[PDB]
């Protein structure tokens, strides 16, 4: 609410723009945040609404020279597909490859010399003293490769250095430009002059330096579309048509009508036909069916849904027509939430991405710096000392005199040099498997949001569970209930009645099923009433019960554990002290009822625990990471659940108020700790911990606290994440190194420095070779879509065999 703005810019090309744009944006005053994405080809600023405005921003954009605007709401999947680059690439390549074949084929024909030539390759034989006939046909060629085929590359270089910076074409333009500058200049000598013999000129490279760059550019577009896979498939999947249907008084079909989603609103009841897709999410009317969403949220069965259940927007339907009322209709459904925190995802730059766009502004000034240094330090050399170059190269040729091979030389190993270079490489390597590894953990229901927790859950060494919601069910079922009071003066009727309508005042997740228990075992679904409602989370309920009525015909009610008793003044015998033990070492817990002081009895309360959790944490031990668990209930309880499961160390008896003073205490000795818990409940422990898991989170992903959503209600999930993001920054820092290695060998290499061995490389072979690793760089990103996802038999296959047991001896408590 702080005048956050998300904007669109278009024209972004090369990996240098994105730290002009951020350093502008941030030097300016008024702004302390603002990061730019190239592949969504987006921006996120955060500013001072008072100081300065949306339009100052556009204006200062426009200023650099960029065409930006604000944020669209559903026109994305262009930007994603990249359509139009790719068709533009191929269509230069295809254009620029008439004048390349013949270039190759009059190279490759001198090279191979035939056994029986018919006049011994004459092709070369001089016309007009200095000018050869073959120099005529390439000059020719050269020249209408330039003035047609680089246009582009000249107005993308004009167009950047009309500022400051300078983009990637810089390189192929200056290359290009002295390629033909300096060939014309000596060819001009050799003329002028009435040589007989004419030099070996440049006017070869440029014919297949562009064919290159086009392949290049068109491959590595092609591979980048590949990435953006999961995205186009989650964005092109809802409905843009709606039947919304009128009930007179009977669900009756009144008439029909189709609408699009942008005049659609909340409660409208819109039907479906077999094998169509939900349009809006909202509540089922009518009908019983069963839908699959493995698109969605990627589990394989497919969940069956009855009148009054949930349905989500792109789920498609498989059985008869269901009438649902709407509930969440354009952004608000689920699908829209996911995508839009997918984009937003790729926002969060980590540290090394901020490194590398560091690295990405001062690369082409670098490169033009080395290939003047390598131009100078050759002519030097060859007129100061010709000894050591004439080493390697002996023959005194009469026809070129050794002046004149040593500025082709030096023109040849500077034009090599930054001809060689790719920015690209270095500057797309790390968003690409970001992408990528976000993507394949969308289509598997891991929901990672931001760049950081990508980073951060690799160096993560401790991961916090919570106990309801989280390792068990959610949903308590009553065990029995024990009577230790009156039983004339106080039934059974009676007491579950009162328990029942003072506990409906509450919405406790524990107390609806007792209420609903009593409801079903008494017979009638009446109540009474509640007054006096005193509820303390973490010290239980005390009320009055009157209209009793309703429900004896077929108080002050205190609910609580002992020191909720204690508090009220109550006593506690020692029959009553471990009447409940039994039933609470067997991991239930058990409540104390107390109407007007009288010890009533006790009622049993138990969850089940998820089977996953035997091995989910059993994995995370395995694993090398540490696990604790936190609850709010009482020692005994704890510590049954924790052997139950397996988990040493446990933070019992934690009241609901601070919950981040464990997680404090924990962080405070310089570890990273990530708590699993359940959502909009455990807020302020998610946002403490540097880590947010939300885990059974269904059609609930737009949770700020936490960094990681999980939508399936899985534990292995968890452990389905971290080694999932290992696996993507590990592909980063690869990523960052075959950018590394090529640049930093491939630099010396067209500098000559290998002369010694004999390895010199023409300015062509520099531009092959630099396609190679652009493709590479996205080719080893698509690897990760190679993930087969664990199922149960996976994990319990390296599981099996060692799983230690554990007694209640070796579990340890909280401190005070």
């Amino acid at each position: 609410s702080d005048g956050n703005i998300e904007l669109t810019i278009t024209g972004m090309t090369c990996a240098s723009c994105v730290h002009n744009i951020e350093s502008k944006l941030t030097r300016t005053n008024g702004i302390t945040y603002a990061s730019v994405a190239l592949a969504t080809s987006k921006a996120l600023v955060k500013f001072d609404p008072e100081i300065i405005g949306p339009r100052d921003i556009i204006k200062i954009i426009e200023e650099i020279g960029f065409h930006a605007s604000l944020a669209q709401r559903n026109p994305n999947a262009h930007h994603l597909d990249h359509k139009m680059e790719i068709k533009q690439w191929k269509k230069s390549f295809l254009c620029s490859l008439v004048f390349g074949i013949p270039v190759m084929a009059l190279m490759i024909y001198m090279l191979i010399p035939s056994n029986e030539p018919h006049q011994s390759m004459v092709l070369d034989h001089n016309i007009i003293p200095g000018l050869s006939i073959l120099n005529l046909i390439f000059f020719i060629l050269c020249t209408f490769v330039q003035l047609l085929g680089g246009w582009y590359f000249y107005v993308q270089a004009y167009k950047s250095l009309r500022h400051r910076s300078a983009n990637m074409d810089v390189l192929i333009v200056l290359a290009t430009s002295i390629a033909y500058v300096y060939s014309l200049v000596i060819l001009v000598v050799a003329v002028a002059e009435k040589a007989e013999r004419s030099p070996v000129t440049f006017f070869d490279t440029p014919p297949m330096l562009f064919v290159f760059i086009a392949l290049g550019r068109w491959l590595e577009h092609l591979a980048k579309s590949k990435t953006s896979e999961a995205l186009a498939k989650l964005m092109s999947l809802q409905a843009t048509e709606a039947t919304v249907v009128t009930l007179g008084e009977d669900n009756l079909i009144i008439r029909e009508e189709q609408v699009p989603m942008e005049l659609v609103q909340r409660g409208d009841i819109v039907k479906v036909v077999p094998g169509g897709k939900f349009p809006v999410d909202g509540k089922v009317l009518e009908g019983n069916t069963m839908a699959d969403e493995s698109l969605i949220t990627g589990e394989a069965m497919p969940v069956t849904k009855k009148p009054g259940s949930t349905v989500i927007a792109g789920s498609i339907n498989a059985h008869g027509s269901v009438l649902i009322k709407a509930t969440h209709v354009g952004n608000d459904t689920t699908l829209a939430q996911i995508v839009k925190l997918v984009e937003e995802a790729q926002m969060s730059k980590a540290p090394i991405q901020q490194l590398a766009d560091r690295f990405s502004g001062y690369f082409v000034p670098f490169i033009i710096i080395m290939s003047t240094l390598t131009l100078v330090v050759w002519i030097v050399i060859g007129f100061i000392d010709f000894g050591v170059v004439q080493r390697y190269f002996p023959n005194p040729n009469k026809h070129i005199s050794q002046t004149e091979v040593i500025i082709r030389f030096a023109f040849q190993t500077s034009i090599t040099v930054l001809c060689i270079a790719s920015p690209s490489s270095l500057g797309l390597a790390t968003p690409t498997a970001v992408m990528v590894g976000t993507g394949v953990a969308a289509q598997n229901g891991i929901l990672i949001k931001g760049g950081k927790p990508l980073e951060m859950a690799h160096k993560i060494k401790t991961v916090m569970f919570a106990k309801t919601g989280t390792i068990t069910h959610g949903v308590p079922r009553v065990m029995r209930v024990l009577l230790l009071g009156d039983v004339a003066t106080l039934p059974l009727r009676k007491v579950l009645a009162v328990v029942g309508t003072a506990e409906a005042s509450s919405e406790h997740p524990l107390g609806v099923a007792v209420t609903k228990y009593c409801k079903e075992e008494l017979g009638t679904e009446t109540l009474g009433y509640c007054t006096d409602f005193q509820a303390v989370p973490g010290c239980g309920i005390g009320c009055k019960v009157s209209n009793v009525e309703g429900i004896l015909a077929h108080f002050s009610v205190l609910i609580g554990n002992r020191e909720w008793l204690r508090r009220n003044g109550l006593t506690i015998s020692s029959d009553v002290s471990d009447a409940m033990t039994d039933h609470e070492m067997k991991g239930q817990t058990a409540i104390l009822v107390a109407i007007d002081g009288v010890l009533c009895g006790m009622i049993a309360i138990a969850d089940a625990v998820k089977q996953e959790a035997a091995l989910a944490v059993h994995t995370l031990q395995s694993m090398g990471v540490d696990v604790v668990l936190i609850t709010g209930d009482n020692r005994k309880t704890a510590r049954a659940i924790a052997t139950q499961v397996g988990i040493n160390k446990v933070f019992a008896e934690v009241l609901p108020s601070h919950k981040v003073a464990k997680v404090q205490e924990l962080q405070n000795k310089g570890k990273k700790v990530a708590m699993v818990g359940d959502g909009v409940n455990d807020s302020p422990a998610l946002a403490q911990a540097d880590m947010g898991v939300a885990i059974g989170t269904g059609t609930d992903v737009a949770i700020e606290a936490a960094d990681v959503v999980l939508i399936r209600n899985d534990l292995l999930d968890v452990v389905a994440s971290i080694h999932l993001s290992k696996r993507t920054v590990r592909r980063i820092r690869i990523n960052l190194v075959l950018a590394l290695i090529y640049n930093l060998v491939g630099i010396p290499i067209a500098a000559g420095v290998f002369m010694p061995i004999g390895i010199v490389l023409q300015p062509w072979m520099g531009s092959a070779a630099m396609a190679a690793s652009s493709v590479s760089v996205v080719l080893s990103s698509l690897q990760l879509k190679c993930y087969k996802k664990p199922d149960l038999e996976r994990y319990e296959a390296q599981a099996h065999g060692h799983m230690k047991p554990l007694t209640a001896s070796q579990v340890s408590v909280h401190i005070g």
